[PDB]
């Protein structure tokens, strides 16, 4: 019985080596690494990979590993899938746990926007989780942490988290980390998956996907949502996007809004990762 050697990028940086079987679907390898990772909350996370257009995929668990990676190595991240809106409500310290270190990569990359004094709230918690309290010994006037807090380090930054570290002594990891995400769940980007596309006139937007629907960016000035319940249908056809809208009260019909893809694989992509937003935060 033939086995695949496969690699796993865990939230920690860390690699994951196990094999499967050839044939197995996604499921197979996601149980394993959930295993090694102690992790009973399972629902909120998935596997990535890389296609040949370089572009992120979800590791389909229902699907052959082969059939996905097709041509590529089977090498993956672990990450979270669907943020939950309040995290105060999942049921382990250690789910909560995978979400900040899913974050604080969001946070880093660029890919969730903050603020100043929230990057040095954030990085704060995070301080105290890993080292507990503050030592005036480990830090000087010239500290700077091996943490990354931010896309860009300032010493202003550095500066204060450590004023902010200050200020959260006794407090234990996983009330930091319930803290770090009471702070992070706020961020107007907190678990959007943004797709680049085009509206029914040609003008450059971005999609948003999240708990609370399906977000339309333009120019900053003009951002439209629409929430999970409204949406009927989701489809793709060649390189469009269509969403079926609900009537609204006294409307004799449904409305269909259209957009462009840079590609066919770029929109049946975002048809899935809707379908499955939806799915998941109706039942939620
Ligand atoms: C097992 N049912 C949960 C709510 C879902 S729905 C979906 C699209 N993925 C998951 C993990």
């Amino acid at each position: 019985p033939k086995s695949m050697q496969c690699k796993v990028i865990l939230l920690d940086g860390s690699e994951y080596t196990c094999d499967v079987e050839k044939r197995s679907r996604g499921q197979v390898l996601f149980d394993k690494v959930c295993e090694h990772l102690n992790l009973l909350e399972k629902d909120y996370f998935g596997l990535t990979y890389r296609d040949a257009e370089n572009q992120k995929n979800w590791l389909d668990p229902a699907k052959e590993i082969k059939k996905q990676v097709r041509s590529g190595a089977w090498h993956f991240s672990f990450n979270v899938k669907f943020y939950p809106p309040d995290p105060a409500q999942l049921s382990e310290d250690i789910t909560r746990y995978y979400l900040c270190l899913q974050l604080r990569d969001d946070i880093v990359s660029g890919r969730l926007p903050c603020s100043f004094v929230t990057l040095a709230l954030l990085g704060s918690y995070t301080v105290q989780s890993e080292l507990g309290d503050y030592d005036p010994d480990e830090c000087g006037s010239d500290y700077i942490s091996e943490f990354r807090f931010a896309p860009n380090h300032t010493k202003e930054l550095e500066d204060k988290v450590i004023e902010l570290h200050k200020s959260h002594r006794g407090m234990t990891p996983a009330e930091a980390e319930m803290h770090f995400l009471e702070n992070a769940k706020k961020l107007s980007m907190y678990g959007v998956d943004l797709h680049h596309a085009k509206d029914s006139e040609g003008v450059e937007i971005m999609l948003g996907v999240c708990a609370s629907g399906l977000l339309i960016y333009r120019d900053r000035l003009r951002i439209n949502r629409f929430a999970w319940p409204k949406v009927l249908k989701i489809s793709y056809k060649r390189n469009n996007f269509y969403i079926k809208i609900r009537p609204g009260e006294f409307e004799q019909f449904e409305s269909t809004i259209g957009f462009k893809l840079p590609n066919h694989r770029a929109a049946k992509r975002l048809w899935k990762v809707c379908v499955e937003h939806h799915t998941f935060f109706r039942l939620l």
